[PDB]
């Protein structure tokens, strides 16, 4: 596998978004992964609608602004036959009426693939060969709230009880040895003001820190 990967350098990632006061991180993680797969398939980077997901995927088991799961969103895109663009179905941060329009669809998936649970080596392989991957993590910590630089490592992090969906856009390492002080490059959905331009480096190969490889998945396009 590559020693480092950064899909943002290849045009697969949109600018950082902000979920505001709505528990829709799961939807932002989902669109970020679909945005990268659509980019890989067509060479066109188009911002997708997290609102489409919030308002229309309750049948798949999502709960709009009260939470959800990336696999359930990819399932919604599959069953639904499409997903509209951010431009056509804007984000308002509140649960609203489903207004999915097939004519404005700019993405589709035939389902999704799951990364073997708890396997950081497996997630590394998915990131290197597919593109950005949706992952769940335990972000309920003040240290995460106030993160700004460096490799994030929090003793209270759990690898099992997770509460936030994010996007792994690559991985790297500090220094010259590609074998130590490794980290996952993660895109958050709390605006570009949070963290480092909206991103955070999370400790990699430190026992599935914060559960990054516990429930990873990506849409099949
Ligand atoms: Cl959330
Ligand atoms: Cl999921």
């Amino acid at each position: 596998l590559p020693k480092s990967v950064d899909w943002r350098k290849k045009g697969y990632v949109t600018p950082v978004k902000n979920q505001k006061q709505c528990g829709s991180a799961w939807a932002f993680s989902a669109t970020g992964a679909l945005e990268g797969q659509m980019f890989r398939k067509t060479g066109k980077l188009v911002s997708l609608s997290e609102q489409n997901l919030v308002d229309c995927s309750r049948p798949q088991g999502n709960q709009g602004c009260n939470g959800g799961f990336m696999a359930r969103a990819f399932q919604y895109v599959k069953e639904n036959g499409g997903l509209d663009s951010e431009e056509s179905y804007p984000y308002v941060a509140v649960d609203e009426i489903c207004k999915y329009r097939p004519e404005n669809s700019v993405a589709q998936d035939t389902g999704f693939t799951v990364v073997a649970p708890g396997k950081e080596k497996a997630l590394m392989k998915a990131v290197a060969t597919v593109g950005p991957i949706s992952v769940a993590m335990d972000a309920g910590h003040s240290s995460f709230q106030f993160y700004k630089s460096g490799i994030y490592f929090e003793p209270d992090c759990s690898s099992k009880n997770l509460d936030h969906g994010v996007l792994v856009v690559g991985y790297g390492f500090e220094g010259a040895n590609s074998q130590n002080s490794k980290y996952w490059l993660v895109k958050n959905s709390w605006g570009p003001e949070w963290g480092s331009n909206g991103y955070v480096k999370i400790a990699k190969d430190k026992n599935n820190h914060c559960g990054i490889a516990t429930a990873a998945s990506y849409p099949n396009v």
